[PDB]
């Protein structure tokens, strides 16, 4: 009654902090000045415990890189133990083509606004 | 419905009359692998169309980089029209408005069902 509360208490996902035509605004703008890269969003999943926040959400991957690729990438950021499990997961699944470009993967995959999302987490749900 | 049905002439087979749906998605498949940052795209003439010399390639890989207005100056000059040559370069039946934005971009709004992106070249809109 004193104090108004502003807000949600929960931390905000970048889909959720974003209008959907504000997405769809940055995606037009990426695909038009870097047309060779994937904008992708990597996100830790919510109730993870054992894997560090990566320092950014919003990436840009070059069409050519593969799933086996960036799951290095982002290991080596996270700066992990070689004996940490870790499993990046796209709509809440690890990918089975790890060998394939992002481009590819991007085209079965991509939400409704254009963007890849994907979360790691140290289980596979 | 008693109206006639006027069929055409059959002609040399387009690139869908060629192959299955199923062929089409797995010829899509190997190229977005073995070309990351090219877009597939099947060009044919109009069949309606006069004017227009046929071009013996059909099957072009653009850089995404590329704009609608230099893929038109490209096939322009491989059908070495004259500079006063009326031609259209027909996306799902239509022009493009967007004519310097990247054809990577074009793909992911016009692409057909299959993962090819369609053109059809003609003298005139339609």
């Amino acid at each position: 009654e004193e104090w108004v509360e502003l807000g949600s208490p929960s931390e905000k996902t970048f889909k959720q902090r974003r209008t959907f035509e504000q997405r769809v605004e940055d995606v037009r703008l990426i695909r038009e000045q870097h047309p060779t890269k994937i904008p992708v969003i990597i996100e830790r999943y919510k109730g993870e415990k054992q894997l560090p926040v990566l320092d950014k959400t919003k990436f840009l991957v070059p069409d050519h890189v593969n799933m086996s690729e960036l799951i290095k990438i982002i290991r080596r950021r996270l700066q992990l133990n070689a004996n940490q499990a870790f499993f990046l997961l796209v709509n809440g699944h690890s990918m089975v083509s790890v060998s394939t470009p992002i481009s590819e993967v991007y085209e079965s995959e991509k939400d409704e606004d254009g963007f890849l999302y994907m979360v790691y987490a140290s289980q596979e749900t």
